[PDB]
């Protein structure tokens, strides 16, 4: 089972200038809840973006995709292809735009956080993959975060 987990603005934007363009700590808690105890797969840029205090993310087997020979990621497994990355039975792909695109075909679950923020797409932005009709979804109720942003969770699946 390969799942993808991401937080996106309603417009599909998930990253800009190498960072996530909003603050929503409740989404980080959700992320932890979903991924804890499992293998997580991320692109090298997503690895770089992790704050040092949680790089690697604790309690999870961190796997980082890179095309670089001896890319160095302490506390993580560096791999050069998706096949070497997606070997675990319960894998969560945690970003970024490139890796979500790459991994979507291997996925059977998506855990999406929609952030109700006006953020029109700009050239060069990292974007969420677009889910077609092979996916069945369940939409959660809107919630307000302490940051003032409304947000909701979506759980998608396909067999
Ligand atoms: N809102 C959210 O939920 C999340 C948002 N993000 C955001 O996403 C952005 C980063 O996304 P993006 O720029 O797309 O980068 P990625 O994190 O997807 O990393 C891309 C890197 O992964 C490696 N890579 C890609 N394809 C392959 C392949 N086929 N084989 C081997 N290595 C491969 C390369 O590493 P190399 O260059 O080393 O070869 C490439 O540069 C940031 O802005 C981040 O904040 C990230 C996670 C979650
Ligand atoms: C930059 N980044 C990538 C990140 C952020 N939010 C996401 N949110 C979702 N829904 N999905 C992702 N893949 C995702 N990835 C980060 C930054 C911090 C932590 C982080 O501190 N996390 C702690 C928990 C912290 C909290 O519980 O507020 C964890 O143990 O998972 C996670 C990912």
């Amino acid at each position: 089972m390969v799942g993808l987990i991401w937080a996106q603005a309603t417009s599909g934007v998930i990253g800009r200038g190498g960072d996530i363009p909003w603050r929503l700590p409740e989404d980080q808690a959700h992320f932890r809840e979903i991924t804890m105890g499992h293998t997580i797969v991320m692109g090298r840029r997503t690895w770089d973006s992790l704050p040092a205090k949680v790089r690697p993310l604790p309690g999870r087997r961190n796997v980082v995709l890179s095309r670089q020979a001896d890319f160095m990621a302490s506390g993580a497994e560096v791999v050069g292809s998706l096949e070497e990355a997606l070997t675990s039975p319960e894998t969560w792909v945690i970003g970024g735009g490139q890796v979500y695109a790459l991994a979507l075909p291997y996925a059977t679950r998506c855990e999406v956080t929609e952030v109700d923020i006006g953020l029109p797409r700009e050239a060069g932005d990292a974007l969420a993959p677009v889910l077609d009709e092979t996916w069945r979804g369940e939409t959660g109720e809107w919630r307000f975060s302490r940051s003032g942003l409304r947000y909701r969770l979506y759980s998608y699946h396909r067999s």
